[PDB]
């Protein structure tokens, strides 16, 4: 009658949970060469990623320089919100301003504007070239860096400086094959789109085809734009963060908190799906049972996000004594999302790419990264240059002192995170380990290699 | 309902793997005397070894000499294939004329050539003396290093040197106590052997005798000649390769991949079993599994080598968290061959003589070694001697200063193995604890082991 | 004719540098015992302390709450210059106004005030209870905590609970001992002090003369009040903060610098000296050489502070190549000084109490500190309790998460310092040290223990 | 700084650059890093463990990044140094005077 561990309920200890470290791929048949493999996947519903993988809703993590590599990476980013409405929503309209295929909204300028007036403008928003429109909206011209280059004099009037009208220029509807026709037969980088009575509309930029040519897996939208997601909270707060960001563009939101199975976050969600679902897709925050998954999916989730206390010694396990090991919570949580066709996120516990395969394996779709991408040159912080080596760091008015120690080291030098590099290196590493692992047990998409079937190993196989 | 592991599929977590460490040999009744164990097993279903035992086919362990000294030690080696086709054929040949019962190609030379022509000739092929023939064809005398020793001029014709015919030589098909009698009449190391009109057929010498008796377990044809093993690929390049390789006398192919559950690897055998499966014995690649063993089975496989990430930290299960405990892999892919005769060969993890008993036991017929026989005298490598100890290495034109620092230390300094010394005491310490453990399970051969019985043991049981 | 370490110059190799380590002190004939021995010892020229020893001007060590502490120890504590002038001139205004033998500029109210006004005046000021005035300036009461303590209504006037007059008060120029009579008299606490009209100049507390038994060997000046120094740079916004802080009521001024021998900072030292020097005592900044030190002496200093990278490792020595042993450094600095009779303070390289006897030996009057106090409870910083260890911590509005990770540590877990505990255990330590010191070498007084000997020891002296 | 106060004009710096982005060599991504390594045809196997890893990952020099930074920390050394010893120039620098430490000074 007794349970062997102790009392008489054999519920009390309800399972036993399996982290990355306990299992490992069996090797199956396989007709998978690792170059050839598919690695895209569902990210929500509706989204699908040529690179299984997202960068995390860290204010270390994920910033708009991160947003936009990972998206042409293959992946996507979530924009953190440890940060005030007004700069998160920036960050969104930054993202998605990088690239496009026609620039709906350029910024121009005026002929009474100085140069250093549109120079500043140009810094602004990071662009090379303004067209110019007079007091009515019609374009009388455009101005570019060649020409600010070639004029010393920065009071002179953009009239005096900018390439008058008439210009190279293409009327609505223009085709991406004409457009480009123009811009080469005219050796110009840029096109003004105007409408039937000459009023500009747009803008077409071949630096847009090189990029399109450059990147080949980015994550963009209809319009050619590159897909971001936001992180949000619960609250009112919360709520009017969340109408700021999908009115910035936002396509992805996050309701993000620690523990998700709580009646406030499944309303927040509902409500959220309600008022803006048929724009933007809504994922629900970390669960890691079968029956939170479940009380997401019900109140209307895009995409399930998996983890509570996932790390060995984390802090939630010492402090709160909770947790859940990463493998059981995905194989529960997929079995609550699967028959629904939802997506599960694994957030929480990756240190190799090994983790990974792992983790698509146990039932998930994408995983979240985190602190593999913490020092990228790509994720917010300083470079500097201590002891030899690089690292980031998160870093005077009455230290006018010249020879003061502190003019003879760094700012910053306390608690630097080490340097990595390039976010695409540390992409490709992950990406040649999964492709490995899909090679190793014969999965030609991802799809298949959620079917693949593991060996648990014991502690003698983690020995070194 | 659910898996006490996590989700509804009882399958997805397929098995538990054990490794080396989680098992012990129990004792059992024994009469068996460790000095009168029989450590003889099956290689193929044609070769047996009179020592368990092969070197890995990695470009740090076998070559030439490695390979002679396992065939001698009563093993065998397999060539490396990370070299050109040519070197490997070359490497074949030189395995394949280190000795045997009648030089059936003996290197001539004619009375025209000067000393220094014969003495490269010599140094080519590692030998000591050469018959001479004239531009006919008939046997005019012999040169033996004796004779070339005792002259000073360098530039004199071997008709000069040469023992005039006739000589003491013998017709074919003269029996081995025979012409060792004449070689002890006469006192000389060399007899010819000529045909019914004194055509040179064949070279007797007495060193193969002496061969023969200093090691009494040589792995060897039906001419009395070394067996040698080598490693091909998969694809065209594959095909020339292994045919080139079988016209130099090889014994055994071993198509070489990290995952033989492919339908390319497959084809392979397949291929080679019918175009040289007459002569060759043809290895399958390594497999992990129960299915990959029954498919390599029924490709035509002559032995199963087994083996996928079976190192703890190994690269495979970091990178690609692809792998399997060994001791349960052996057990699986014995379940698959043993029905039909197919021997197993246990290819990686082994750290000790122990681990070579539990895989014997396990069902596996030979173990692999590889990185225990990496630093040994036979092992390709350069010895060289830092900081009072002997090493290994790897390894100007442009750096003529006599008194840089260069000059002072040891080209390869970086990156050295250590020195073990010679193969044939490894392999003794090796034969001596598998020979305990034969003794304690009373296991009068390695058939008999194949049947012992394991005690599985907890993490308590590895803590020193 | 060359010297011994290279080329012709003797003077190229100035001298040999000896450090805190290369000494020790010799025992002497003493009758000298520890428990009797004077400390004091002159700060500058004006001003003598009853414990040699100074908090350092460093943002983690000296602010009101360590000037004060230092202050009532027996010492002096000189506030850091790295915040706005104001918040330093309202430090030491804080400083001055914690004790004095009369406050001559009482915080008074008015009978119209709220309990809140009143309540906020008190919290403002750190002080208990308020005379009151009317709104000509006439005294008619006085209103303490013991009142407002009992009154549960927030929103009262002040008439409604001031002790209405007459109430115990005494005239101007009343001696200390009539005021202790009359306050013991009467059993109250605070005693208001009034002009031959009765209009209010004063308040005597019993709290004063609690503080003057509790701290005997406070440095105070002619009116009761605790010693404070600050720094200043050099510059126009050094000037005015200077002028600032004199007329915030600042004891000392520090010319605070890296390297002092500059031209600048001499006329600095040179215009205060000129300006407020009949009031304020202005020390020169941080000089290592004889030659500096007679430059400081001659622009007018009254205290000349030494030491330029005296730490072995120091980031000066490291990266600029520049320092100089301390012992050496105060020896040259003291033959400068003390033919006029300028005090010399030792700064930078004290680890133990054995160091500062060593520094009082080699010729300075004084001691500064620094790192020593940096973790006591009076530093600034805030306290922590961390891993069952308690830590000082120099560290959300949208993180807004009720069980995230953050809420879990205490905030400024990063880079925290260990807590020592309270000032006076420190000071008293280093005391014992000094005192043991003087009775070892018979010095009765800081002018015999300054004409002690030293031994130099050799590297074997050193090791453990 | 030293070597220039002894009476040396120039300095020639080896080591302090062998890691710099300007320096020969390979870069490589190693454990979550960035080294440089001073680095096939028959290893034609798409699964084996030397797809896994990068190509020299033995042997390799850490990752030290732009040369200029470099340049930067030390002429700010240099610098800091002319301006404890009064030299307006690396010639009244080498004027500039020495103090011998013991071993004591040497010990942390
Ligand atoms: N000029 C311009 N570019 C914009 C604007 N908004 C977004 N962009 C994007 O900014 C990117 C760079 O545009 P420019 O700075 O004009 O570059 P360019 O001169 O066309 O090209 P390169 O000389 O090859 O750099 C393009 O991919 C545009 O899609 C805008 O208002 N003006
Ligand atoms: N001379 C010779 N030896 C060959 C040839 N092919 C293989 N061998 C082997 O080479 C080995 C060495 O033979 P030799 O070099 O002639 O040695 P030896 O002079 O007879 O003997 P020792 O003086 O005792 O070393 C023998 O075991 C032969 O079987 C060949 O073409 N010529
Ligand atoms: N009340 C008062 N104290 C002042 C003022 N300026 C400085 N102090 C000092 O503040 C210290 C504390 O005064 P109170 O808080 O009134 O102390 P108390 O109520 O007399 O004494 P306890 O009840 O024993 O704490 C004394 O040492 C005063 O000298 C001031 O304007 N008003
Ligand atoms: N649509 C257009 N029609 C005609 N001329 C144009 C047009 N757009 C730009 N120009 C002119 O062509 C020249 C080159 O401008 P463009 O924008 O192609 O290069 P840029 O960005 O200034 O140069 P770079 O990329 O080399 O720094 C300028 O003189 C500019 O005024
Ligand atoms: N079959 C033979 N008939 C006649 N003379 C022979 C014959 N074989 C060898 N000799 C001669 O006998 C001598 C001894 O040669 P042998 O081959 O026995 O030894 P070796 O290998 O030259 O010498 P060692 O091994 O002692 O250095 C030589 O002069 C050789 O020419
Ligand atoms: N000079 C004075 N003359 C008359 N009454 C006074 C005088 N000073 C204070 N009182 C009154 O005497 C009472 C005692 O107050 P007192 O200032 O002595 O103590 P307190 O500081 O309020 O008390 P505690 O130290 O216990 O918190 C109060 O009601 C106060 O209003
Ligand atoms: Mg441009
Ligand atoms: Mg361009
Ligand atoms: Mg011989
Ligand atoms: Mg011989
Ligand atoms: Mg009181
Ligand atoms: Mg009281």
């Amino acid at each position: 009658v007794p349970v062997p561990t102790g009392g008489d309920d054999p519920t009390k200890v309800a399972m036993l949970g399996l982290t990355f470290d306990d299992v490992l791929l069996l090797p199956a048949a396989s007709d998978v060469v690792p170059a050839t493999a598919d690695t895209s996947s569902q990210l929500t519903k509706r989204i699908r990623l040529r690179v299984p993988l997202v960068s995390s809703a860290m204010d270390t993590v994920t910033e708009s320089r991160m947003a936009i590599a990972m998206a042409r990476a293959g992946g996507m980013g979530v924009l953190h919100r440890n940060l005030p409405v007004a700069e998160q929503a920036g960050q969104v309209e930054t993202v998605k301003r990088s690239e496009a295929g026609m620039v709906t909204d350029p910024v121009t300028c005026s002929p009474d504007n100085t140069l250093a007036e549109v120079d500043a403008m140009c810094a602004r928003f990071r662009i090379s070239g303004l067209p110019v429109v007079d007091d009515t909206g019609e374009l009388v011209g455009i101005i570019t860096n060649r020409d600010m280059r070639f004029e010393v004099d920065q009071s002179k009037p953009v009239s005096e400086v900018m390439t008058k009208a008439p210009l190279i220029t293409a009327k609505e509807g223009v085709s991406a094959e004409a457009a480009l026709g123009l811009l080469r037969r005219h050796k110009i980088e840029k096109l003004p789109i105007v409408d039937g009575h000459g009023k500009l509309t747009g803008l077409i930029t071949v630096k847009d085809f090189v990029k399109t040519e450059q990147f080949p897996l980015s994550t963009k939208d209809s319009d050619g734009r590159l897909l971001v997601g936001a992180a949000v909270g619960v609250g009112d707060d919360a709520w009017t963060r969340a109408m700021t960001l999908v009115d910035a563009g936002v396509d992805v939101l996050i309701v993000d908190t620690a523990h998700a199975h709580n009646r406030g976050v499944l309303d927040m969600v509902s409500r959220l799906k309600q008022a803006v679902g048929e724009r933007v897709d809504v994922v629900g925050g970390n669960v890691a049972t079968r029956a939170a998954a479940a009380a997401l999916v019900e109140a209307g989730a895009d995409a399930v996000k998996v983890g509570v206390g996932p790390g060995s010694i984390c802090t939630t396990r010492v402090v709160a004594g909770v947790g859940a090991p990463q493998i059981t919570a995905i194989l529960e949580a997929v079995a609550a999302c699967k028959p629904y066709g939802v997506p599960v996120i694994a957030d929480g516990g990756l240190q190799y790419s090994g983790d990974i395969a792992k983790a698509l394996a146990a039932g998930a779709s994408t995983a979240m990264l985190g602190s593999l991408l913490a020092g990228t040159a790509e994720s917010p912080g300083e470079l500097i240059f201590v002891n030899g080596k690089q690292f980031k760091s998160y870093r005077r008015y009455f230290q006018d002192d010249v020879l003061s120690e502190d003019k003879l080291v760094p700012e910053g030098i306390e608690g630097r995170v080490p340097f990595r590099g390039p976010l695409g290196t540390v992409i490709h590493q992950l990406t040649g380990g999964l492709r490995a692992a899909m090679g190793y047990t014969g999965s030609a998409t991802i799809e298949q290699l959620q079917q693949a079937q593991f060996v648990q190993i014991t502690a003698a196989g983690l020995k070194e």
